[PDB]
């Protein structure tokens, strides 16, 4: 079969699970499209009522950030006309403001001029879809694809720079505030059976060290890669280029969504990691099986430098499996953070700038996750797993 027709196979990660994930490889003829365009993209995915198998084939570049006429939108195409950079800096300024919450007439603004742009750039995938890139150059700029249903493909697509022009202060986020932004490349919101596959995700032509700093904080216009919140279940992601980004993936977005206990089942595999700063992935409650990823980056890196790999939080059952992390000084235990109610990790063949660690041991949690991932195909040794996956993650590297 074409990439348009193939399925995940049988063996292959959380997304086989049960009824397995085979998108819309059953589409009749008048259900297969090609889009070059917003309009054409919105107009094939139509409303979560087009659950029929469909096959979207995307030819080139396609523009999220676009009226319905295909003209380019930019901050001032999307601003509330109360909104205004300066006097949202000047109102909420720590040195006046102090630390409590943004509120009154400009944060008001800010978060019109905000859902202005989502309107434009957030699209939903409906059920039994298979969306896949033509050819080795398909786009999709400034786009965040939601996945909330059921039997969803994504593959052989560079998605480039979810970038929200208006973000969000919080100065009670960390000890000295942050920046927050709306838009992932891929969110799935309670979706299952998913694969995405041979996918490049980036910060375009606009990365992090772009963008200014306003009070000490990175004016942060991106949010995460490949993000998966509230109860999203049975998904594989494998062979994707992750590179030049702060936050990738993020597995469970809360300590309170106790619901997600029991869900979050998604395996990574033969993903490339290159100068992502963290949360490769962030893991809340989930049955994890991360296997055969290469991560490379630098600790010292002024555009994007490594924070850590996986992150164990609340209740994660990280199972990790000949991973390869080439750090230069980075320490064992630092190939991860531990957060509050994260206690538990397994990782077996490890490979840290070349040698063996363990990486849980080195941070004193248990071994036991309390299972072992059944649904997977051949694991590389960790030796060929630098290689494998350079050669082979991304977008481009099919057609
Ligand atoms: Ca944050
Ligand atoms: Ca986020
Ligand atoms: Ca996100």
């Amino acid at each position: 079969a074409d990439l348009g027709h193939q399925t995940l196979g049988s063996n292959d990660g959380w997304g086989a699970y049960s009824t397995g994930t085979t998108g819309g490889s059953k589409a009749s003829s008048s259900n297969v499209y090609t889009v070059s365009n917003r309009n054409q993209l919105v107009s094939a995915l139509g409303k979560e009522t087009n659950t029929t198998p469909k096959i979207i084939y995307i030819k080139g570049t396609i523009d999220m950030n676009v009226d319905d006429n295909l003209k380019p939108l930019g901050l001032n195409d999307y601003k509330d006309p109360e909104y205004d950079l300066d006097k949202y800096l000047k109102a909420y300024d720590p040195s006046t403001w102090g630390k409590k919450e943004p509120s009154g007439t400009q944060e008001e603004a800010r978060a019109r001029s905000q859902k202005n742009q989502k309107a434009r750039v957030m699209v939903d995938i409906p059920a039994n879809t298979t969306i896949v890139g033509s050819g080795t150059n398909a786009k999709v700029v400034g786009g965040n694809f939601q996945i909330k249903s059921d039997n969803v493909i994504i593959r052989n697509i560079e998605f480039q720079d979810a970038y929200d022009y208006f973000p969000q202060w919080d100065p009670t986020d960390g000890s000295s505030g942050n920046w927050n932004s709306q838009y992932d490349n891929i969110t799935i919101n309670g979706g299952t059976h998913i694969w995405i596959d041979h996918c490049t995700f980036n910060d375009g032509s606009r990365p992090d060290s772009t963008s200014p700093k306003y009070y000490g904080r990175k004016y942060q216009h991106h949010d995460g890669q490949t993000d998966a919140s509230n109860g999203a279940n049975y998904i594989t992601m494998s062979y994707n280029y992750y590179h030049d980004h702060d936050k990738s993936s993020i597995f469970g977005s809360s300590d309170s969504k106790t619901s997600d206990d029991g869900k979050l089942k998604i395996t990574l595999h033969h993903n490339r990691y290159k100068n992502i700063v963290q949360a490769a992935p962030r893991v809340r409650f989930g049955q994890v099986h991360v296997y055969n990823n290469y991560y490379e980056g630098s600790t010292s890196s002024s555009s994007y430098p490594f924070s850590y790999a996986w992150g164990i939080g609340k209740s994660s059952k990280i199972y990790a499996q000949n991973n390869v992390i080439d750090v230069p000084g980075l320490s064992a235990a630092k190939t991860i953070s531990v957060f509050s109610g994260g206690t538990a990790l397994y990782d077996s063949g490890t490979l840290l700038n070349g040698t063996q660690i363990n990486a849980s041991a080195a941070n004193g949690l248990s071994s036991s996750v309390g299972w072992t991932p059944s649904l997977h195909g051949s694991i590389d040794a960790s030796a060929n797993v630098k290689s494998n996956v350079i050669n082979q993650a991304g977008a481009g590297k099919l057609n």
